[PDB]
DNA sequence: ATAACAAAAG
DNA sequence: CTTTGTAAAT
């Protein structure tokens, strides 16, 4: 069920797909609420990825930026839908990712 | 205004 | 072995 894939040509899968969520972003701008293109978890020399996944929303205070996290659904109901990402398993180990297909 | 973590939950 | 929060680079 899972495939290891070099670095330089799953990059171009992983691009693609957040290109999607880079586009879809611009489209929602004054929604207000930011979908996160590319989001990374760290255990045991492992990177856990998921793209166009996790909803946040972004203030900015005292110069700080802050996450609010929203969830998995689109936060505000009739708002454009976020684009189709497969939602399979992405784990960076040792410039390769395990992935599903 | 897109790219290094922890713990809870699954 | 994903979900929910915390917090430089472009």
């Amino acid at each position: 069920m899972r495939v290891k894939v070099n670095e330089k040509q799953f990059d171009m899968i992983i691009d693609k797909l957040k290109l999607m969520v880079y586009e879809y972003n611009t489209k929602i701008k004054e929604y207000g609420v930011y979908l996160k293109p590319y989001h990374i978890v760290y255990k045991n020399s492992k990177r856990y990825i998921y793209i166009g996944k996790y909803w946040y929303k972004l203030e900015k205070i005292g110069g700080k930026l802050k996450w609010i996290y929203l969830g998995k659904t689109k936060p505000i109901q009739n708002m454009p839908n976020p684009p189709q990402i497969p939602e399979s398993t992405i784990i960076k180990e040792d410039n390769e990712y395990i992935v599903d297909e």
